[PDB]
């Protein structure tokens, strides 16, 4: 059971730093994964808004 965070979206991830966007569910990345910590999750369907804000894909701008 991976500890969960308090705010939505931001959830436990074993590899942060890289993620997805409203245009690229998965961004190409090498062995550059930030340490394990609460953050966004592309494997789930969360994207990062231009405001560097992790939010569901449905919460994307029109």
């Amino acid at each position: 059971e991976a500890e969960k965070c308090t705010k939505p979206n931001e959830q436990w991830t074993k590899c942060g730093g890289c993620e997805g966007t409203c245009a690229q569910k998965i961004v190409p990345c090498t062995r550059e994964c930030k340490p394990p910590r609460c953050e966004c999750i592309a494997s789930a369907g969360f994207v990062r808004d231009a405001q560097g804000n992790c939010i569901k894909f449905e919460d994307c701008p029109k």
